[PDB]
């Protein structure tokens, strides 16, 4: 049995999000029979009331933001149970990297490498993974529509959450939705919509993890109110997918795991169009380990149950460490 | 005027050049009328006397021995205006230090945490290089089968270490039967090797101060295969010439090309872009460097008085530089 410490909260935009991770990953690995310290970063340790109170505490309708977020801003292994920010931008990593503390997810490097999207999707290229043209912030109108058209996506280069994200119809939505992207950090991107299905690969210990498809119905884009909120979506693994199109989806997810030298485990989106093409748009190192995510889906959809995946994140770190 | 705290030495390979790169900072801001504090990164804030010591210390001719390797916000630094990374190598220059320095909400000198990353990476440093239209020449990362080596690589190659410094750790293998050993010595030096395509010709490097390019220079190597740690920081050991004797098309590429590597990698402040000039006049990315040496017979101060810049203002406006981002 392991002494854990599972470092959740934080102060980016996905510090809800990561208290349902944290809630859920301490429960399990205490069921697991580990001893388990719950920090929030944001406070210090909790004790066991503060403690049952955050595991009651379910995502929201909207992410924290503005004044709210304002306001907020002998153990063998940290299990990092933080999204966004820089708990996942290899900022925290750095941190315990000098400080000789194991922890779980990916290095210093590999972390700010996928939470970079542009930086990754050049990556995605290089390592022969197909991804949907881009742009970057400022980008001249008529450099928009000659490249990219319409419609297409904004997001700030490096949030997570569907935070900050619009879908662009014509050109006098542009500058709102670049607008809205930029106060959510300081690089926004400007890509391509891929219409179609929506696709997700988890990867753990250089394996792929059944293919999961979430079911949109008619919305363009997967939206924090969709991800988070019990039944929102249909989420379906494995995915009915014909079973080449499955496989390279798997091949390609594990291509993106190596090229951006991630450890441990990660998960990668695409979108599918009716032609049968995967569009990467990211690989995540931190993802939501929340009771609505897709990765927790994928492991049990490979057999291995909630506890033993947190249990083998964290020895996958103590052996990367 | 700045109160500049200058971070230098530390424990890479590179400490001796560090000491030297941060001796001649720290009397360059003095000159130009800055507080400054020395900090040796190995041990802590100097003193008077002891600055006379260590930092007329020089670079000798191998780095420290493996051996001798293993062996902020507090009083002083209050009211530190920036912190000048006079560091090479290892957590100074690879993002370690920076994601330290950001998350104390701290100013420095250089480079981003990711960027930093980045350009020490040689490999994925390489992969952005082709992937901003900057040739770069052939490589895989070891290990690698005697076939992949000979059908994609030939003879001689280069081994080096994937993140290191001061041509630290690397090896010209003219033939199969020396490449294991190269690989194992590059292999002390970090967790990644390197085996690229030797590049022929004449050495060239870039300097780029805030978003220009300074004059190329060129190192005259006679007949040497590579710049070696000892040619690098003896004083007089190889010519280097600013601005170098190219065709003034060959010259402008080089700083067409580093600039994009520069952006490429998000960059910030200052950088060096090295590169070899092949026989036929086509122009090979080895590098960027985020943290390049600032010691006296250093390239990037060569490049700057040549654009015009003496050494104590090419150090104030990093300075600036670096304040402005943070
Ligand atoms: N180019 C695109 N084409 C179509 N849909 C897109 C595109 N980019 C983003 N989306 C939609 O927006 C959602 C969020 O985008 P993306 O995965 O890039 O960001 P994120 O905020 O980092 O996500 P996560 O919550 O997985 O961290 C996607 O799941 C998808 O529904
Ligand atoms: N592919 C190559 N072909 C020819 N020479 C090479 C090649 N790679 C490296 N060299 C030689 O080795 C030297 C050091 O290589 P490189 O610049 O890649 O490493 P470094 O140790 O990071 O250097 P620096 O001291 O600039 O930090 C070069 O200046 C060059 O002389
Ligand atoms: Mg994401
Ligand atoms: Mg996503
Ligand atoms: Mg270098
Ligand atoms: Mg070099």
């Amino acid at each position: 049995k392991l002494k854990v410490a599972v470092l959740f909260g934080g102060s980016s935009e996905e510090r809800d999000v990561s208290i349902a991770s944290g809630a859920q990953v301490i429960q399990a690995l205490r069921s697991a029979g580990h001893q388990v310290l719950a920090v929030d970063t944001a406070s210090g340790l909790l004790g066991a009331e503060e403690e049952r109170r955050l595991l009651a505490s379910k995502v929201k309708e909207v992410p924290p933001d503005s004044d709210s977020l304002a306001i907020i801003r002998g153990v063998d292994v940290f299990f990092l149970a933080l999204h966004g920010g820089t708990g996942e931008d290899g900022t925290l990593q750095a941190l315990l990297d000098a400080g000789g503390f194991a922890y779980t997810g990916s290095g210093h490097l590999a972390s700010a490498m996928a939470m970079d999207k542009d930086v990754a999707k050049r990556l995605f290229l290089a390592a022969g993974v197909e991804t949907a043209s881009w742009l970057m912030a400022p980008a001249s109108e008529e450099e928009v529509r000659e490249q990219l058209g319409f419609p297409l996506v904004v997001k700030p280069n490096s949030q997570g959450s569907t935070v900050g994200l619009s879908i662009v119809h014509s050109q006098a939505e542009l500058q709102p939705a670049i607008e809205l992207a930029g106060r959510y950090g300081d690089e926004v991107m400007l890509e391509r919509f891929v219409a179609g299905r929506e696709v997700t690969v988890g990867v753990l210990d250089d394996q792929a993890l059944p293919v999961g498809e979430i079911l949109l119905g008619g919305q363009e884009v997967f939206d924090y109110e969709h991800k988070y909120q019990a039944g929102a979506v249909r989420e379906v693994f494995p995915a009915d997918l014909p079973p080449a199109i499955a496989a390279e989806a798997q091949r390609l997810a594990l291509k993106v795991h190596r090229a951006l030298k991630l450890s441990g485990y990660s998960r990668t989106d695409f979108r599918l169009d009716e032609q049968g093409r995967l569009w990467c748009l990211e690989v995540n190192t931190l993802p939501g380990m929340t009771a609505t995510s897709l990765l927790p889906q994928a492991a049990a959809a490979a057999g291995i149950g909630f506890a033993e995946l947190c249990e083998r994140i964290c020895r996958l770190g103590i052996e990367r460490c």
